[PDB]
């Protein structure tokens, strides 16, 4: 049941290519997925074109009963879907509850959040008409994943396009396909309304492109890099589109003198370390001051040295591989360029011995600086990298001597300190002490990290279109 | 004082080249202003760059008294205001009182919604985080106006740019840039810090692509075509930007058989013959049922008749030329082509005998069809254009056969037909028995009419960024 078909205007249909899904860890073919060309792109935006006449008019307590529908069919497959995103991906077996969790979440949240959307009226200062502002479906809308979280950021694309009645054509990522393929199975089995739902993966240079280049869809969206980002804004310049786009990252997080150590190194190696660094809202430059520096490195590598590190289902894995080669060898290559320039290796920066995967130990590196390239760079691995600062004011300066504008930490008891880093932080979340996100909760960035909001009420605002309907009361 | 300066850096600078203005009706130089260069075109947006970290970190309340300081100059000079806009492009003297008074009217409304800007938690469903959700100035905005209305035009970006924070940069129309270089005097006499308004007119292929192409912008706003729309955003694709567009439009008008005639009749030809018919949400395509077809005619052409062409500012002048003669001819091989496929010449369709200028007759053309090209295309000029229905669900979906997706017009005496095209008819805005547009009321189009709003609280979304600020509640 590994080997799925495309789904596409409500079918399974097959493809006139193939692509195998290889499991980072094993390196062993896991299955293998129907892949589009040109025309089943073509084949699904026409299907969710035609359905938008049907699916937008649809009313919206009844396609909220199709969410809950397909939430019901997610529940009960429960198994076979993180097994899809273990396999895919090496994900270790306790974190791919996150990317099914978070397909039910969001299921439940935006099927709760339409049905609770009313007009507003607007006031006329001159006593002449009546406004009322209502909301509608846009269009077709067009979803490209990254692999990091192959269900849950589906999630946060396909609860929102359904609740909202925009059929949506969903382009997940070559390496982690099976899952989504899996979700498609799903709505084929529940009888979802054709061209609602569409799933196929294909190459970037003829499937993505064709999407992007279609005059069909009304919204792209995009959770990726910043240079696909630009892409694909370029390539969807054909016609007039909404651009949703979650980008890039360089987050830093700054421990200050004051700081609880202990809960800053647990915050900090838990999601350093979860999905083996593979998240955008990880910390990239941990800023550490003077005073405590010797002493809060002595905590992380204690932290690093307890992560379980393989893929085994039966066993408790802390952390998995990274995605593939070309991920392998930009991490490696960017530890190994900071340590040419000065910095010092204090764990890992290698793979285990004789191990076989693209697996990378918990590194920790020390003495970086604003000149090498792990700095300027997203690391997207295991790398805590960190640099050593004194003064408040420069180590604000440096943290916002980045492109990137998404997530930041700052890791202080001191009311003052807090406040200052939390307004002069140029980035869409500071988190303080901690590190919070669900699906209620805005999560987006600023800058090069992209325009526009996953999760939240806020989601909805790019898939729902206003309306002022202004009538005379004269005549 | 007809002789103006380009405003860059707070300063009012010189170039080495000159742009003449003509007046489209007497054809005659009526000023010059000096025509900023791709290096003027840099010079703005570095200062627009370096005065973010200012402007953007001063008060709200203090932002919003430079607004109304700038409000008063602009009050103070209210004829020489309306006199550069009636010099430019020949505007009757009565109708450049709403490009001015717009101005007012946007310093007023962003200068008291900016500080009425609130913070907003955000529950936490599981009681261990708080959660701040603020709004900050994103970046810096430039703008590109069109000169159908160009001191109304930029009073939709001035006036939330400033408010929110944002460093502007605006390209007004080659052919109206007078009225806005006077702006800049006004900010340079007020003593306005330098870089927050930056006001140049230069060639497209140099200066509006510089600034397009640019990294330094963080939000694109075009008042203008589709086609340049589409040609924006991919120009602005060398970086993750907003883009903040309102496009062109054919607004169906459906004058249903139980319409108040007299009223659907004043309402289409106030609209369709001022400022010429050069208004984006004036009606394109009047459609009139066979019940009221002669009826409804008939009182149109009275109307039509009784406006007055001319350009006088000691007259009462209803309507003045269109733009240039690239305005002239399209609007005329439109019609004519109309008649070599069956459309009836009613009234006017061609220019006053003898007289100077791009003056063209109030026109109303009848037995036009979907074939036609005036029917397909947005006429932007003084003719009414006229089909006749039957059915009301037939006229409904010949409504929304259109790209566009701007304005609408229903006339009817029935609550159940106005709540059917009310609903069904796919557009931003749905004006029932009348129109009305205000600076608290929102302007906006679907589809290819562009994404963004102008006007009522909702503008500032463009200019102003999400930040979520998350606290662990245990440390
Ligand atoms: N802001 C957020 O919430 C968030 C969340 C997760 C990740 N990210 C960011 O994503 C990045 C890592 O992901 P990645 O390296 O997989 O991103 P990527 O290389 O930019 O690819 C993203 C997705 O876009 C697809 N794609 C690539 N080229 C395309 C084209 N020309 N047309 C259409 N689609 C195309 C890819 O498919 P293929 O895989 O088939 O090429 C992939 O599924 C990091 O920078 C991280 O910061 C951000
Ligand atoms: N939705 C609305 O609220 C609204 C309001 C007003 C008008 N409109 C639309 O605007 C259209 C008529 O205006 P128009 O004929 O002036 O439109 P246009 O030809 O697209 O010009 C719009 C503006 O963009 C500038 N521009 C042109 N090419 C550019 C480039 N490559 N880079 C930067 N700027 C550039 C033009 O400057 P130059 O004049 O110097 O070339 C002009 O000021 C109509 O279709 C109407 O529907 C819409």
């Amino acid at each position: 049941s590994l080997s799925k078909q495309l789904y596409i205007g409500g079918k399974l249909i097959t493809s006139d290519a193939t692509t195998e899904i290889i499991n980072p860890a094993t390196l062993e073919i896991v299955g293998e997925i129907s892949a589009a060309g040109i025309n089943e792109a073509n084949m699904a935006l026409e299907s969710a074109q035609e359905a938008f006449s049907s699916w937008s008019t649809t009313p919206a307590i009844e396609r909220a009963q199709w969410m809950l529908k397909l939430r019901d069919a997610v529940i009960a497959n429960e198994q076979h879907l993180r097994e899809c995103v273990h396999l895919e991906m090496a994900k270790p077996w306790q974190s791919t509850a996150d990317d099914f969790q978070m397909l039910v979440d969001s299921l439940n949240f935006y099927a709760d959040a339409i049905v609770n959307i009313a007009d507003e009226e607007i006031k006329d200062n001159e006593g002449t008409h009546s406004h009322v502002l209502s909301r509608e479906p846009v269009g077709v809308a067009a979803a490209f994943l990254a692999w990091n979280f192959p269900l849950l950021n589906l999630a946060y694309k396909l609860g929102p396009a359904m609740a909202a009645g925009c059929p949506l054509v969903v382009k997940p990522s070559s390496k982690t396909p099976l899952s989504a393929y899996a979700v498609g199975e799903l709505c084929e089995q529940i009888g979802l309304p054709a061209g609602v739902v569409n799933i196929l993966s294909g190459m970037d240079s003829t499937v993505g492109d064709a999407i992007s280049a279609s005059t069909i869809p009304s919204v792209l969206t995009l959770i990726g890099s910043t240079n696909v980002g630009k892409h694909v804004i370029a390539t969807g310049a054909t016609s007039i589109k909404r651009y949703s786009m979650e980008l890039g990252g360089n987050a830093p997080a700054i421990v200050c003198s004051d700081a609880n150590l202990d809960n800053a190194a647990d915050v900090i190696c838990g999601v350093k370390f979860a999905n083996a660094g593979q998240i955008c809202v990880t910390p990239n430059r941990v800023f550490v001051h003077e005073s405590v520096a010797d002493e809060f490195i002595e905590k992380v590598l204690t932290r690093a040295k307890a992560v379980k590190v393989g893929f085994d289902k039966n066993e408790a894995i802390d952390m998995g591989p990274v995605m593939d080669a070309n991920s392998w060898q930009r991490i490696d290559e960017l530890v190994k360029d900071a340590q040419q320039n000065g910095a010092q290796l204090q764990l890992g920066g290698k793979k285990p011995t004789g191990v076989n995967g693209y697996f990378y130990e918990p590194t920790v590196l020390t003495n970086v600086d604003s000149s090498m390239k792990i700095y300027k760079d997203e690391i997207f691995g295991p790398v805590i990298s960190i640099i050593i600062f004194s003064d408040n004011e420069q180590v604000l300066s440096d943290a916002n001597d980045t492109d990137a504008g998404l997530s930041s930490f700052i890791f202080s008891s001191n009311e003052d300190t807090i406040s200052y880093f939390a307004k002069h932080l140029r980035f869409g979340e500071v988190q303080v002490n901690g590190i919070k996100y669900s699906i209620n909760l805005p999560h987006f960035g600023i800058k090069q990290s992209g325009v526009g909001v996953d999760c939240s009420l806020l989601a909805l605002d790019d898939y729902l279109a206003y309306k002022r309907v202004s009538r005379a009361l004269k005549v």
